[PDB]
DNA sequence: TCAGAAGCAGTAGAGCATGCATATATGCATGCTCTACTGCTTCTGACGATATCG
DNA sequence: CGATATCG
């Protein structure tokens, strides 16, 4: 999901992954990827009506989101209005007003992400300092001090806000393993079931849209099969994943999607209409590619578990996980920082209490002075009465005078 | 006698929300409201012929 | 034929 209410507080001209209540007033919008808990708003008829009444708002994302997002033809009128930026590439906008002539000039670059094809971050930079905004982002530990671009000078640049991805940010997802663990896993079994006999098929339940481009391309580099997917259109300007799927169900390896595909798979069946070739019955597996199931485990378990006679779970995460979030906001120290997303079990107070030791905030100060003035106190209460015999005791000592006066 | 006027019920067409599981992406499906418009049913009253009285 | 009151 996506806690963001796409906009940050340095900047809220500019409105990002959110484009669905107050977002119809900002000057410039920001898509970091694909996915639909990033796209609210992004079809909505009010920004239609909005699009063909103005001339200096665009859509910036980056071009393989731009592909992306064109294919659909639900999004294709923002074909005359979306600027691709390239990655790592400092390019400034003009968050210039519609009504009034007004303008203002601001620094955006973008870093990749590691997440599905298109994502990357964000980085403002403008008269209200430096922000981050590293939506759904996924890097191992000890890649924070290899990019180059928030880097200034051999050190980590002076960064005000962060607005990381906070998926698995909870001690249950404490160290997911590398994607190419579980990309060997699932090579290795998929190699062994099907080198049996052709009529041994694997599928693939991938419930993303886009993000195991990766598994797929690998799976058919390592095995010569191309796997097979509803729609493929979406990559005809990308020869290196469009050469690794395939329209046609008579292949082995399966990455099909429907919404009662379960049901078809249990009547031993893949979410394509075909359950058979040449009458001959096929002997199916399946593989979920998962994370949150992991994340609930009581014991040791593997990257590759099974739960079935023919089912299987793979741990393939798109998101940087406990231990990864830590050492990120570690590394990069910022004055503040701001969870995007909520874990299911973990609270919004949970998140902000493990993400504030990590944020630079060392500056304590004493607490102010509290003055005393007008004592508790008038009158001497404790004042004697100065009834005495005065002859059982010595003589009083006389007054002092001092006559210094300097 | 009957034209015309209320009064009420149904729908098109747009729009929006939520429910979906151990997924953090679902997009996808489904089901609801709203509003203007049309049609049917019930009601009313003026009206003209024609009955009756002079 | 008046023209008044029905009655549909
Ligand atoms: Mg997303
Ligand atoms: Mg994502
Ligand atoms: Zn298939």
């Amino acid at each position: 999901m996506s806690s963001f209410e796409g906009q940050m507080a340095e900047y809220p001209t500019i409105s990002i992954d959110r484009f669905d209540r107050e977002n119809l007033r900002a000057r410039a919008y920001f898509l970091s990827h694909c996915h639909k808990d990033h796209m609210k708003g992004l079809r909505a008829p009010t920004l239609k009506r909005r699009l063909e009444c103005s001339l200096k708002v665009y859509l910036y994302c980056s071009p393989v989101t731009k592909e992306l997002l064109l294919t659909s033809p639900k999004y294709r009128f923002w074909k005359k209005r979306i600027i691709s930026i390239e990655i790592e590439t400092p390019t400034q906008i003009s968050l210039v007003d519609e009504a009034s002539g007004e303008k203002e000039e601001i620094v955006v670059t973008l870093l990749p992400a590691g997440h599905c094809p298109g994502s990357v971050m964000f980085l403002f930079q403008g008269n209200n300092g430096t922000v981050l905004y590293t939506g759904d982002f996924r890097l191992a530990q000890g890649e924070a001090a290899r990019m180059e671009l928030l880097h200034s000078g051999g050190r980590v640049k002076d960064i005000q806000s962060v607005y990381l991805d906070t998926t698995f940010c909870d001690p249950r997802f404490y160290q997911i393993p590398s994607r190419e663990e579980c990309l060997s896993g699932v090579l290795e079994l998929v190699r062994s079931w099907i080198t049996r006999s052709p009529y041994h098929v694997v599928w693939l339940n991938c419930k993303a849209a886009y993000g195991y481009e990766y598994l797929f391309t690998n799976l058919s580099e390592e095995l010569g099969v191309q796997v097979h997917v509803n729609k493929l259109d979406m990559f005809r300007n990308m020869p290196e994943i469009l050469h690794h799927l395939t329209t046609d169900r008579n292949t082995q390896i399966h990455a099909c999607r429907h919404p009662k595909a379960e049901e078809y798979f249990q009547w031993s069946k893949l979410p394509c209409g075909i359950t058979s070739r040449n009458r001959i019955p096929l002997h199916i597996i399946s593989i979920k590619p998962s994370t949150m199931w992991f994340g609930e485990r009581s014991r040791k378990t593997n990257v590759i578990v099974r739960t079935g006679e023919s089912s299987y779970r793979a741990c393939f995460s798109f998101h940087s996980s406990y231990s990864e979030i830590k050492d990120f906001l570690s590394y990069l120290c910022p004055v503040n920082a701001y969870p995007n997303v909520i874990p299911v079990g973990t609270t919004m107070d949970k998140v902000v209490e493990i993400l504030k030791p990590l944020c630079r905030s060392s500056q304590s100060t004493e607490p102010k002075y509290k003055p005393l003035g007008k004592l508790k106190r008038a009158r001497t209460v404790h004042r004697d009465s100065e009834e005495e015999d005065d002859y059982l005791f010595d003589d009083p000592l006389p007054i002092p005078l001092r006559h210094k006066v300097p």
